[PDB]
């Protein structure tokens, strides 16, 4: 069925592709097929001298790195947030802003973001002593893992895809990479929308009508928001897949609960399927996480973003209407 795959992946420049659906064509490859299509839409293989079996081979160890039996946190999302980020990427907004290496390193840490999580959160993690929680003295315990993993994977029998780029390269992709996927804790977001929304207080754009950025600042504070954006894009989605996502993160919030409860631990928010609205808390999470984000994020990038606002507002109509009386 290798041609009714190729046919799904020619939507991968559109919001909205069906990520579940190729997940299942390639046999629980998205982000294997998903990250081989993008590196050769955008030329990336020939740019950073990448041999094609090399690349390959880091992707699905990568992919394999990513825990089949957590709900949400898999490579499925994995694979949902780099094409993600490819589209915001692409954005009329930020032609020709960005440069290749600039555009690897935001592609590179969405694919690794999430890699090897095992489906609980950071404060779990501390509560129980883990050794995780030790090695990185309780901050941002997950998104450093994150990190370590997929750098780490690199040395594997012929996971090195950058092997051909210059020691300086090197270094400013690993400093790009490092602070993207350490802006996507949480626990970071406020700080990130009150920096993005000065952003916007203070936007200029250039003579060709694209985001002037003057500084490493400027540039990374964009990435970091551009794929903060792109791991908070479920709600933005069509109904059907974000409805989906929605099911499948209660799924991984409610084993931690279980968790939790058998453990004699306080359990989590929203993690208490006894104690739960499903329908409230996504009307919640967009009221105060999701739309105050990506309003700026469209404010910024104007009017690209329209038809996504837009779906973002049917989405919360339908869950507001959804919650039970
Ligand atoms: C941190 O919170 C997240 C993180 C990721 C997703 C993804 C899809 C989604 O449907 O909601 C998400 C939420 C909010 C969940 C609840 C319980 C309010
Ligand atoms: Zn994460
Ligand atoms: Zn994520």
């Amino acid at each position: 069925q290798e041609d009714v795959l190729a046919k799904e992946l020619e939507d991968v420049n559109k919001w909205g592709l069906h990520v579940f659906r190729i997940a299942e064509l390639s046999g629980n490859r998205p982000l294997t097929v998903i990250m081989h299509t993008i590196f050769q839409e955008r030329d990336l293989l020939k740019t950073f001298k990448i041999p094609v079996d090399t690349l390959i081979t880091y992707l699905m160890t990568l992919e394999d790195h990513y825990h089949a039996d957590v709900a949400y946190h898999n490579n499925i999302h994995a694979a949902d947030v780099v094409q993600s980020t490819h589209v915001l990427l692409s954005t009329p907004a930020l032609e020709a802003v960005f440069t290749d290496l600039e555009i690897l390193a935001a592609i590179f840490a969405s694919a690794i973001h999430d890699v090897d999580h095992p489906g609980v959160s950071n404060q779990f993690l501390i509560n129980t002593n883990s050794e995780l929680a030790l090695m990185y003295n309780d901050s941002s315990v997950l998104e450093n893992h994150h990190l370590a993993v997929g750098f780490k994977l690199l040395q594997e029998e012929n996971c090195d895809i950058f092997q051909n780029l210059t020691k300086k390269q090197r270094q400013s992709l690993r400093k790009m990479v490092i602070d993207i996927v350490l802006a996507t804790d949480m626990s970071k977001h406020m700080n990130l929308l009150a920096d993005l929304k000065t952003m916007v207080e203070t936007k200029k754009v250039t003579s060709s009508g694209v985001l002037l950025l003057d500084n490493y600042s400027d540039r990374i504070q964009v990435l970091q928001n551009m794929v903060h954006c792109a791991d908070l894009s479920n709600p933005t989605k069509p109904l059907q897949l974000y409805r989906q996502w929605t099911d499948r993160i209660m799924e991984e919030f409610f084993r931690q609960g279980d968790r939790e409860r058998e453990r004699g631990m306080e359990i989590s928010p929203m993690c208490d399927k006894h104690n739960a609205s499903v329908e409230k808390s996504q009307v919640g999470f967009i009221d105060y996480i999701v739309h105050p984000l990506w309003e700026t994020w469209a404010d910024l990038v104007h009017p690209d973003a329209q038809d996504i606002l837009d779906t973002l507002e049917d989405n919360r109509e339908w869950y507001q209407s959804t919650i039970p009386q």
